[PDB]
């Protein structure tokens, strides 16, 4: 199954979507990065996926991050829900960033955001972070609760 994420950085807006790998326990390796319509595509392993997204609306100093879980069977057939959703201005999350107690796959996460008027670019990382899916989706929004 190859499954379709927007990212895209645009003059009014961006829109930052990124897979992550409950499996490898980092980003999923994109095959292609299309700057033509801002998207990304996936080859991936059926089983179990974090939809980690960033939305932003800058003339707003906005920014929605909302994190699902995507259940893809041996089947093919896809299923997606939210986990989790927080709203809050766009400046705080830039401050994420260098903010150093803040959790390693967010504070890169936010890094990995696309340059002007393209695709963000998932690099071959072999560094892998110690919790699971769970304990890491939980840090990322027990931090996010107190740091907004
Ligand atoms: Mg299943």
């Amino acid at each position: 199954v190859e499954y379709e994420v927007v990212s895209k950085n645009l003059t009014s807006k961006m829109s930052h979507e990124l897979l992550f790998s409950v499996k490898k326990r980092w980003f999923v390796k994109p095959f292609r990065h299309d700057r033509q319509l801002g998207k990304l595509h996936y080859k991936l392993l059926p089983g179990n996926y974090i939809a980690f997204g960033l939305y932003v609306l800058k003339n707003q100093d906005y920014a929605r991050f909302e994190i699902a879980w995507v259940h893809v069977d041996k089947d093919g057939k896809i299923e997606e829900r939210t986990v989790y959703s927080i709203e809050t201005y766009w400046h705080i999350f830039i401050d994420i960033e260098n903010d150093l107690n803040c959790p390693y796959v967010l504070a890169k996460f936010i890094e990995m955001r696309p340059e002007f008027h393209k695709t963000a670019w998932v690099e071959e990382s072999n560094y892998s972070i110690a919790e699971d899916d769970i304990q890491m989706v939980e840090s990322i929004k027990r931090y996010l609760e107190r740091k907004i």
